[PDB]
RNA sequence: UUGUU
């Protein structure tokens, strides 16, 4: 596939960017190694694990089957874990997530899920309830793209007045 | 009791 930084750890602190290009290519070309490294201290020192870019997914996942949770590498006690990096989180759930408050006590799952469909997919919608299975007037709703959560508050923040609310729904991204 | 899982 298109390309793909994977982090790698259980990577022995004695090896370097030479050492884990050569193991990757076994398995797929690799555009870049980088080896995390800790500048506390004199001299600057190798954290014992990676990150490797490879050109095509496919690459990745090759490697990935062949050494994660498979190989031990010299002096390691347990086999390389291997996982896309955290840089190549893109849709951070919590950055599509939106806080409804001010929505009536009565208010199902799906009544929220009616009141937000018209603005995009909704991957998840969740009343928040207590320990008796009582809403606590509040929910989350998270959509398949910001841009749809963008929408939704444009339109429905404070828009009206919910059953036996103090004031306006609230529609806003989620703390 | 405006309540952010």
């Amino acid at each position: 596939s298109d390309a793909i930084k994977m982090f790698v750890g259980q990577v022995p602190r004695t090896w370097s960017e030479k050492d884990l290009r050569e193991l990757f290519e076994q398995y797929g070309a690799v555009y870049e190694i980088n080896v995390l490294r800790d500048r506390s201290q004199n001299p600057p020192q190798s954290k014992g694990c990676c990150f490797v870019t490879f050109y095509t997914r496919k690459a990745a996942l090759e490697a990935q089957n062949a050494l994660h949770n498979m190989k031990v590498l010299p002096g390691m006690h347990h086999p390389i874990q291997m996982k896309p990096a955290d840089s190549e989180k893109n849709n951070a759930v919590e950055d599509r997530k939106l806080f409804i408050g001010m929505i009536s006590k009565k208010c199902t799952e799906n009544d929220i899920r009616v009141m937000f469909s018209s603005f995009g997919q909704i991957e998840e919608c969740r009343i928040l309830r207590g320990p008796d299975g009582l809403s606590r007037g509040c929910a989350f709703v998270t959509f398949t793209t910001r841009a749809m959560a963008q929408t939704a508050i444009k339109a429905m923040h404070q828009a009206q007045t919910m059953e036996g609310c103090s004031s306006p729904m609230v529609v806003k991204f989620a703390d």
